[PDB]
């Protein structure tokens, strides 16, 4: 697409709230929002492909925020718009929001370790960063972007989302769409359910077939299934439970096999966590370990992509993934399947880092529209032509 | 104040001195060259809050050196100046000094757990950096910001008196008010007294009423006691020493309360550290644990501020505080005197990135006053307006 | 020399090969593409001399990957260039080539720990970054620079010519010179021989008359010193191998004593590290030690340096060196040695830097000519004036 369509596309939405605020879940945002995410992901990414600069910080600093492939999502996305990104270790979290923010204009944060707790620390760091804005502390309000919780993984997602919508030709062409978000065989202990509820809740706006595939007992989020339930009845398409890997693949367009974590289970690990009973947690993992091992074979299998359809269903994974032979003895896919889309699930995660700038560019840009059309007419190079 | 008081100001002071110079005791520079810190301070500030980008290098390293708080505080000060500043892990100093300065411009170090170690070593670099620009193997002169010593701890002194400066509307309405630089409990084991020792050693400069007031035994560095005297003497106002709490905050009209080990006991422990004795450390350290355990009652207390001028004396400390109920069991301060505070206590702490610029920018720039205004004639944004 | 003459220096060389291309081997590249290198690292110290930015790079990252000098070298070089470095911790190396990618115009790799692993492992990155950039995953090919290998460290070696270069007044000066790269003693374990073969390996390119003098058993890769007999035999010059320090110093106008590891012994110790047979590795290195042990009179030593060309051939070493009676008991050098020639020394590691920058530099402009002549004329100031 040329330039002119992305700013006409910018024109007929809507998202004058997005200016100075913070994004933390997908859901929390309009239809409008979102898309104006894509469409600014896609014209910086037209602006870099021409060797055009598109920095608007002269100076200032986003604030990493750890609790290492979104470390450099992050840091990329910050030196595209001119940011220096500077990490931070792991009312004390006030004392920290304010005493970082100085000469911060972002905070990145990634906190998805532990269900409750992740999500409440971002806005208690957002409400610090308010109000010392508002008390003359601060010269300017951080916005923050969540770069993982317990809740919602937004940039994985959106580049997920963003990614689809290029493979198919458009946001309408995935309406009727059939998604199937399935659960598969890992090693490791317990894997967050951010990806899955993530990608459940973003889906579930486009109109797609979605159906949550997982075997009985590792339900997600209850509140996330009602947030999809919701989506799917109110703007389109369905949703739907099943326990059965087969009866998800059957037919499906796409499919996003990866494991997780029960999320009851990573309830009592919290809990026993705030507790510190550290007897517990260890017994807990060794119960999900072999609990998880009663089902091997819920693989991405070669005899699995041949029941979809035409045999050749988009495969995707936020990467990295477990591979049956290579990386792991028995895991979520098979080689063969995934050597033959390994080029599509690396420009998957290509879109990542424009996610991410898009989201910062408009928390901080007023008027997306006029700038981004101002750099393209300056045409800073990137690069010596 | 506008654009052209402040340039104003800088003409009716001598500061020639300070370029191609380190920064290290704020006594050993001149009342002139402290009043040309705390204006280019305060013009940056304004350059900034008027969307003026203040970058003065095109490309160049600051190195940091240690051996959280001031970390970030000096990657916002080479940042805004538009260096890039790179961390040091922790004739072998010559070496060293060297080898990292080939494209450095600014060298900032943290060295304060030693009492005699961490000013020798400051001017062993500074020396062997000289050399090395004098002998053609450094293009440049890297200058010294000390970050925090033994001795002095001059960016958050000065970042403290440009608080003051700022809270009581001009550096000469200073002159007669009453500081209590004061001791107070900490459950730490032994904290450096380069705060105590900073801010009265500075304070005597600006003609205040100066009060040092800790417990038998938790004497300062006598050389510094001695600068003090020196100054109150020699430039207005007063130096006192006391051994009660209660005393000091009568009609205060600023208390400063914070804990910091005895001089001697600092003395010992270096020794020790130098002898190598391990075993002779952790008794010293078990000895001040329950020596300062007898002073609790040295807490900055509703109480306290009830007797101070009008019951509202400015509450000043260099964060993070220990809060008594909140941080800790007992500490240095009552939770509703921080509270009732905080706003002013994170605005104290906001000029310290300032405060390290105009060191860094009075260090490398011949003319200030030409360049802080060339700057704000092209007033290049630094964020889209 | 002027600006002109630089230009037309590189005006009678041929390296259009240099450009989107990878730096591994010295002896991988043309006699005119080392020349290239030489006249483009002078030419950055040049503008850099006069004040003059040589940013080329508006955004954009440079990948830092070891596996603290070169540390500082690499990040100084990119930054000289206008690009940002971000350090990685530590078909799997695939993967992590093309995700750290998206917008890396550069990376830098260190691995020299094992003999047969780092210039395989190089190899596989760029392979994997070129099919990356063809397939449409990446929007550039990155050009790899190799920060120091188990065969080569060519930033280092030519750091180490340039020097010359300049202290002979000219690369054809260097026609005819003996130059004595040996063996040293060193406390130390076992150090990496890509030094010793990276000199010989570049010396002998240059007419030099080269030695390699090493005690017996501690021959270096046998395939590098058959690259030297043919650079020799091929461009004029000579190399020779001994078992005797004397015989080498003998009328040596360059004397480079630097100690290293047998390549026979490196060969055991991968393959032990690849079994995973740690108590043979434990051993083995208890059978160095006590090898190189039989050795200590291989010194740099005051007596040897009198049987020097005049007894004042230049003393180059990479640093830190191992100084007897200052930095251990037992070293490669005399102190007084040592001290003599300090300020060559620390010169001699100042152009790495610039050597790092101009590989960079060369690998990613077409027309070097053009844009190092445009960057002159803009003449855009790094500092003040």
């Amino acid at each position: 697409e040329t330039f002119k369509e992305y700013i006409e596309k910018l024109d007929k939405l809507e998202f004058e709230k997005m200016y100075e605020n913070d994004f933390f879940l997908t859901w929390e945002k309009t239809r409008d929002e979102l898309e104006a995410v894509f469409t600014v992901a896609d014209t910086l990414r037209y602006l870099r492909e021409n060797n055009i600069s598109t920095k608007i910080f002269d100076s200032g600093l986003g604030i990493s925020l750890f609790r290492t492939r979104t470390r450099f999502s992050f840091a990329s996305a910050c030196n595209l718009l001119g940011l220096e990104v500077q990490d931070l270790d792991e009312e004390t979290v006030r004392e920290t929001a304010n005493m970082i923010s100085f000469m911060a204009d972002i905070i990145g944060i990634r906190d998805d370790m532990y269900i409750g707790k992740g999500n409440a620390y971002m806005h208690e760091v957002s409400e610090s960063v308010q109000e010392g804005y508002k008390d003359g502390v601060l010269e300017q309000r951080p916005t923050l972007v969540n770069l993982q919780c317990d809740i919602d993984h937004p940039t994985q997602a959106m580049a997920d989302a963003l990614h689809l919508i290029h493979e198919f030709g458009g946001i309408e062409n995935l309406k009727g769409k059939k998604v199937a978000m399935t659960w598969a065989y890992s090693p490791s202990y317990g894997k967050p359910l951010s990806v899955p509820q993530g990608i459940v809740g973003l889906m579930t706006r486009l109109g797609m077939d979605v159906v949550l595939a997982h075997p009985e007992g590792y339900e997600i989020m209850p509140e996330v299934e009602e947030v999809a339930k919701k989506n799917a009845a109110e703007f389109g398409g369905n949703f739907t439970k099943t326990n059965s890997m087969a009866e998800a693949f059957k037919d499906a367009d796409v499919v996003y096999p990866k494991s997780w974590a029960p999320f009851a289970a990573m309830e009592k690990r919290t809990e026993l966590y705030g507790n510190g009973d550290q007897a517990g947690i260890d017994q807990l993992e060794q119960e999900l370990l072999s609990q998880n091992k009663k089902h091997k074979d819920w693989e991405c299998t070669e005899e699995l992509m041949k029941t979809t359809k035409d045999g050749k269903a988009l495969y995707m994974h936020c990467l990295p993934a477990d591979i049956t032979g290579v990386s792991c003895e028995e895991g979520e896919v098979e080689a063969s399947v995934f050597d033959r889309y390994r080029v599509e699930l690396y420009k998957e995660a290509s879109y990542k880092p424009y996610v991410i700038a898009a989201m910062i560019f408009l928390s901080k840009v007023k008027n997306p529209q006029k700038t981004l059309t101002d750099l393209a007419d300056k045409a800073t190079p990137r690069e010596v032509k």
